[PDB]
Parts: structure tokens; C-alpha cells; sequence
């Protein structure tokens, strides 16, 4: 188990360095997310609002959270729901135009599953809920944190991290020309140069786009090992798993076909 092919073994090696780097970047972003959650969780404006919910105390909150959105760029939406799950503050940011602002539409959401999940969470504990889409293509990871003042719960931070954004920010290495795809633990893709294979567990006509079923022999290593590669004699597949805000493993993949293994130089 180790020979080989020289040109192809070199490539994998480089592929693995790339996954080491980009993985580390992901770590940072996720730590950024938790950091921001705490600040947001402790922001003054929030406290002031929490005790005295005027429209003057709101306005300052909103203004504040909107500067965070417009400054951090990676949050599609930032929200406080009360202990009863009513959105009291709902900020949206759009990195295409880069305006952050308060919504006027507030909704009860104590129906939705993720809120109940939110429930079963310790004060100040940050976990991630699944991945969501928009229309009907724009996806977002959803992050949750129960918030309390003097171990007395008050409401819930909910974040929507823009995966389309991260993805175009982390997933292509121009020096090395490697696309890093993102594959969830369930086997479905949430990022790829190839758009048609995305979200097979949301879009039923994509359901065959699952790693366990596209690469039956490799999937198992990807699942149980922290990093490595494998050649199936059609594709070389290099992988390394990280933890991203949940502690659901997320698998970063570099995947090259035989044809692509035509690696020259410029
Ligand atoms: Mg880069």
C-alpha cells in the first residue's frame, strides 16, 4: 500500500499541505464566529434594551449590530429572539451591496425545530444548526447561542453565516490551483466548483450527489481518519476533517481526476 506513481504521489502531498492550510483558516473563522457571538451576547445596547425595551434603546442596538454585520461581512443575518422565541431584533447584511440594516418584519419562530434545539442549550453555549437555503442558490450555516444576564436567561442569538461567501473566500488556492470542496459528515456536498452537485439532502434531484455513493471505497477513510489520501485509479482524493462550530465533522476535499492529474507548470 504505497507505490505509487511519483508525479501523482507528489501531487497528493501538495494536496495535503493545502488542506492543512485551508483547514486552519476554517478553524480561525469558526473561532471568529464564537468570539463575535460572545461580544454580541454581551453588547451593552443589548443589556440596556433588555431592561428598558423602548424604541430608543432598540434603535441603538440595531445600529450597533448593523455595524457588526457590515464590518464582519460574513453574517447574512443577526438576530435576537426572546426566551419565548420571538425575534426582537433582526439584522440583515448583503455583501453584494454591503448594506446592513434592521428588518421591520419580526416573526414568532418557536415553531421551528432549531429553536427547540436552541432551548436544550446551556447558557452561553454556541452550537450550530443545519444548513439552510433561500428561494424556491444561497445557503447559510445557522448558529445558535442562549444568552443570559447573571445566569438568568433572556433570549437567543441566532446567526446566519454566509457559506457562499466563506466558500469563495477560502476554497480556491491560486498559487497551487486547487479547489477545496466541502463535504458534510452525512456525505453531501455544501461547496464545490461544480454547482450542480451541491445540497443533495435538500434538493431531491441531487440526492445521488453523495460522497458515500460517488466514492464508496474512499468515503470510509474520510469518515474515520483525520487526514490522508487515496487513489481509486480514476480520481485521487485527498481529504482532512475539521470541526466547524458544531462538532460535527466537516470534510475538506481535494479531488483530481486522472485527466486533471495532468499537472504541468507556468
Ligand atoms: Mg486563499
Amino acid at each position: 500500500q504505497a507505490l505509487l506513481a511519483n508525479n501523482v504521489e507528489n501531487t497528493a502531498k501538495e494536496a495535503l499541505h493545502q488542506l492543512a492550510y485551508t483547514g486552519r483558516e476554517y478553524n480561525n473563522i469558526q473561532d471568529q464566529i464564537e468570539t463575535i457571538s460572545d461580544l454580541l451576547g454581551h453588547s451593552q445596547s443589548l443589556y440596556d434594551y433588555l431592561r428598558e425595551p423602548s424604541k430608543a434603546n432598540l434603535t441603538i442596538l440595531e445600529n450597533m449590530w448593523s455595524s457588526v454585520a457590515r464590518n464582519q461581512k460574513l453574517y447574512k443575518q443577526i438576530r435576537f429572539l426572546d426566551t419565548s422565541g420571538t425575534e426582537k431584533v433582526r439584522i440583515k447584511y448583503d455583501f453584494k451591496t454591503s448594506i446592513a440594516g434592521p428588518s421591520l418584519i419580526l416573526r414568532d419562530k418557536s415553531a421551528r425545530e432549531y429553536f427547540k434545539y436552541a432551548q436544550s442549550l446551556d447558557n452561553e453555549q454556541i452550537s450550530a444548526w443545519g444548513i439552510e437555503l433561500e428561494r424556491d442558490l444561497s445557503p447559510s450555516l445557522r448558529i445558535l447561542m442562549p444568552i443570559s444576564v447573571n445566569d438568568v436567561r433572556q433570549g437567543y442569538l441566532v446567526l446566519n453565516v454566509d457559506i457562499e461567501y466563506l466558500s469563495s473566500l477560502l476554497n480556491y488556492s491560486p498559487v497551487r490551483d486547487f479547489h477545496i470542496e466541502l463535504v458534510k459528515h452525512k456525505g453531501f456536498y455544501i461547496a464545490s466548483p461544480d454547482e450542480s452537485r451541491l445540497y443533495g439532502d435538500i434538493i431531491p434531484e441531487r440526492s445521488q450527489f453523495n460522497f458515500s455513493n460517488m466514492y464508496p471505497d474512499i468515503w470510509p477513510r474520510v469518515v474515520s481518519e483525520q487526514a490522508g489520501y487515496s487513489y481509486s485509479g480514476e480520481h485521487l482524493i485527498a481529504f482532512s476533517s475539521i470541526k466547524f462550530v458544531s462538532n460535527e465533522p466537516l470534510h475538506l476535499i481535494i479531488d483530481l481526476s486522472n485527466e486533471q492529474l495532468s499537472k504541468r507548470a507556468t
